């Protein structure tokens, strides 16, 4: 009953770049986790090609999730302060903010425009990061990427870009050296 979705959006670290290294998106509306997954979590598949090594965001070593009450990575959960005392920790109308600063690196979360006290730091930067929701049946959640792809309810943090700006052109020489493809 638990599925994961991502848009076809991948961001990655450019050594020493001061532009488009910080990304923000929101999610709005049983299991529900939101965050970022890194493509290092993909593993070889017998026939050939690769499959995702985990079930949902936060269950493998290379994804980083938040369910309203806990931070998740590598299948471990870390309690944070919460807006609802009991499950469901994320309710209809609530809006989850999710932020990735590749220069630190650090991943932060927000609940209804309030910063979550808890973050992911010092994580692997090889490969690329994509936004992800892991949801059970009977839940319908939407990525808010900015622009006409889902209006953000909150201002992106200072220095951060909505993911819809992945559609803007950048010069190739300014996008290297990068770590998106595995050293
Ligand atoms: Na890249």
């Amino acid at each position: 009953h638990v599925s994961s979705v991502r848009p076809n959006i991948f961001v990655g670290r450019v050594e020493g770049s001061a532009v488009y290294q910080k990304w923000y998106f929101e999610v709005t509306m049983p299991h529900l986790r939101i965050g970022w997954a890194n493509t290092t979590g993909y593993v070889p598949y017998p026939g050939g090609g690769e499959k995702w090594g985990g079930n949902g965001v936060g269950d493998d070593l290379y994804s980083y999730g938040y369910d309203g009450a806990f931070l998740w990575s590598g299948g471990a959960k870390t309690g944070v302060n919460r807006t609802h005392a009991e499950e469901p920790y994320i309710r209809k109308g609530d809006v989850i903010g999710c932020a990735l600063d590749l220069t630190v690196p650090i991943i932060n979360f927000m609940f209804n425009g309030v910063r979550v006290t808890g973050s992911f730091t010092n994580f692997n930067l090889e490969g690329m990061f994509f936004p992800v929701i892991s949801c059970s049946s009977k839940l319908s959640c939407r990525f808010l990427l900015g622009g006409e792809h889902g209006r953000l309810r909150y201002a992106a943090p200072p220095g951060y870009s909505p993911l819809v700006e992945c559609l803007l052109p950048q010069q190739i020489l300014s996008l290297e050296p990068c770590f998106c493809f595995g050293n």
